[PDB]
């Protein structure tokens, strides 16, 4: 598991902490939504959960571990290679996560059906195409934990649905991984196992659903 206590950080070598007083258990195989407004350490701790800032007074415990940002980026090569990620291919496994990320149409799309030089930062893509690649990177890739920040903002209820379906709850929760997914839906609430409520960067209320139903 993935064990947070006494969380305390900031993004100065002094200032005003942002994150205060964080203690979280990520066991293995688990859907885990963090939801919250805008401003509430979502990401903050998605990167402190990753050791991307050492936190000045607070111990967590868990390696390389799958990522994908909230912004999303991609390299100075083609499709596959940016899917593969410095990875030996394979047939069942990258055609499973080209299909299961609802990719391939758009991808057969594209001037090149494949190995299409993705430009620089992706120009001749767009937004969404972005975020499906980087969601399939994750995704494709063999680990343990895998972190999506907000991986379904600039996709629509359908994509977002069948990717949810296949790819995460189909997919991920094939090879029991531990998912920390971040985003703020209706669909997703139910499916998951922990939900994290933050405000101003503290966790107001913690457990499982019924545990967060059953409390103020
Ligand atoms: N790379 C960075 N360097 C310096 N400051 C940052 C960085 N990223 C975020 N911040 C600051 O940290 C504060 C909180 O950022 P976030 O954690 O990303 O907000 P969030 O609502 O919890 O998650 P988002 O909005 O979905 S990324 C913001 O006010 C930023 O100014």
């Amino acid at each position: 598991c993935v064990q947070i206590i006494g969380g305390f950080f900031t993004w100065t070598p002094d200032g005003i902490p942002t994150l205060s007083n964080i203690t979280i258990r990520i066991p293995r195989g688990q859907l885990t939504m963090i939801v919250g407004q805008v401003g509430c350490g979502k990401s903050s701790l998605l990167l402190a959960t990753l050791g991307e800032m050492q936190k000045v007074s607070g111990a967590v415990f868990w390696g390389p571990v799958a990522y994908a940002s909230q912004k999303p980026w991609l390299l100075n090569a083609t499709v596959e290679e940016n899917i593969t990620f410095e990875s030996p291919f394979n047939k069942q496994r990258y055609k499973m996560v080209i299909e299961a990320c609802s990719l391939q149409p758009d991808i057969d799309i594209l001037p090149h059906g494949d190995q299409t030089q993705i430009g620089e930062r992706g120009i001749n893509l767009s937004g969404g195409q972005r975020q499906r690649i980087s969601v399939a990177r994750a995704l494709y890739q063999q680990t343990n934990v895998v972190f999506l920040d907000d991986p379904f903002s600039a996709l629509d209820v359908h994509l977002s649905d069948h990717l949810m379906q296949a790819g995460i709850l189909e997919l991920l929760r094939d090879d029991k991984r531990t998912v920390v997914l971040v985003t703020h839906k209706l669909q997703y609430l139910p499916h998951a196992d922990w939900i994290i409520a933050m405000k101003d960067g503290t966790i107001q209320r913690e457990g499982t659903l019924k545990d967060f139903q059953r409390s103020e």
